[PDB]
């Protein structure tokens, strides 16, 4: 399909993953995880933020995968939602 | 085409405009200007960044229309650079 990712609780894409195609307003009450350690975009382009409700600080995930927070553009691991960038 | 929009030096659509349709590094170099106050998207998804060369906070705009930069998430008028998601 067009929109896919996976989400892991550890950097370099270990521990719990989870997989989806929608957008999600929250991580916590969705997948019971307070932050996103890496993942894999394998379909579409994504966006992560801070806070939920798609509030706070804006990262774009453009690329492939990500082993760290860092890769992503950020000085934490600190993801409470994110959703698709549908064109 | 499917990229382009429009940035005004002044708020609510006024003061200097300019048309684009491409990525810009640094609008101090391209349209002489440092600060932009609203903007129309008019085709396509773009992405504001706080600093030069796509560096600093991100800011993603995918609506038609901002008429301050708090519209698109900014608590100042701090960007210097931006550029379209290519999909």
């Amino acid at each position: 399909g067009q929109y896919k990712i996976q989400i892991f609780e550890k950097g370099d894409f270990s521990g719990q993953m989870y997989e989806t195609t929608e957008d999600c307003p929250s991580i916590m009450e969705q997948f019971h995880m307070r932050e996103i350690h890496s993942c894999k975009v394998l379909e579409g382009v994504w966006i992560f933020y801070e806070l939920p409700n798609y509030r706070g600080r804006q990262y774009l995930l453009d690329k492939k995968e990500y082993r760290k927070p860092i890769d992503w553009g950020a000085a934490s691991p600190a993801v409470q939602s994110f959703r698709r960038i549908v064109e």
